[PDB]
């Protein structure tokens, strides 16, 4: 399975940024750079996982275009698998946590508009969260001092349905612990009921409504 | 001149570094530059710096001296690129502009100047500390800039577009006859 593997590759980080001139700048929690720092030590693993498999990879040549990973054998290139890194910190570890998951309005409505394939091609929809505890440049001699953004990471491998949630900000996802994520306890029954609360959300606004409202 | 001290004080990234020493080869990063530099300089002036909240809301640093919150000043980091050759983009038109209470920190009226950073640079495995030689840049040549916004403003966004210019910014060259006709167009 590419995805056991795969989980199992992520199973087993930065002090800042650094310079031609090897000047390191530490970057300590401020705003969205970790995202993009995360999805950068994840492209090598997707991708030699993804080899010893006979899967091609692929990313949106058009930037902003979802998913972040389109993997698919060439043989029955139809089915695609769509991985997306999502990543959120904690202040205390142990509490529960959240993830954002992608928009609604867009491609789950659509089928087309910013997606780099055809909705309808992509049997499996990934996600792989980071949950990190969150806590004048410096020499490459400096590395064990660097005022570093978090002490600690974790991560998970989950299919996007299964830790969905019901409400907006852009797709929440649930709120739960660690646990839960890896566990795969969600609220949604099957991702046909989580294609159908996301798609009608203009009635209901969380799930024990909606499912009074398939009535 | 805290505008002056700024400009002053105002580039060369070339990968991120684990703490196993490796480094991996790489819009935020220019965000990133300009805060340290930016909280220096109005720490030297008596001005708090504030941050936002949420997602899309100017500016991206609101200064001020807590005893005038009615003088505060917008900043925000611009960066775009080119190799040398023909413009940024400015916020929105249809917001805190026409509204002042709306996605904005504080009422648009508290705001005395606006300014905007601007970094034009020029687009193009792990490795470790010997490797940092052959490490591909990201970016060839970076230049900066401080200018306000109405002054470097004009046609329409295709956000709310700047002029198309030759980094003409620093000299101000926009089409705008004051910031009285900046708002009044946009309004």
């Amino acid at each position: 399975s590419l995805r056991s593997d795969l989980i199992n590759a992520l199973y087993d980080d930065v002090c800042g940024i650094i310079s031609a001139e090897g000047k390191i700048y530490p970057l300590g929690s401020d705003t969205k750079v970790l995202s993009t720092i995360f999805e950068l030590f994840s492209r090598p693993i997707i991708n030699k996982i993804a080899e010893k498999h006979g899967y091609i990879v692929e990313e949106p040549k058009q930037q902003n275009h979802y998913p972040d990973f389109t993997l698919y054998k060439p043989s029955e290139p139809n089915k695609k698998i769509a991985i997306d890194i999502k990543a959120t910190y904690t202040n205390k570890e142990n509490e529960k946590i959240k993830f954002t998951l992608g928009g609604y309005t867009s491609f789950i409505r659509n089928n087309t508009k910013n997606i780099v394939y055809p909705f309808d091609q992509y049997i499996a929809h990934w996600i792989i969260g980071y949950v990190y505890t969150r806590v004048k440049t410096y020499n490459i001699n400096e590395l064990n001092e660097i005022p570093k953004p978090y002490k600690g990471v974790k991560v998970f491998l989950q299919d996007k349905w299964v830790i969905a949630g019901d409400l907006a900000g852009n797709i929440g996802s649930i709120h739960a612990h660690y646990k839960d994520f890896v566990e795969g306890k969600g609220i949604f029954d099957s991702e046909d009921e989580f294609l159908d609360y996301w798609r009608n959300y203009e009635k209901y606004n969380n799930i024990s409504e909606y499912r009074n409202w398939i009535y």
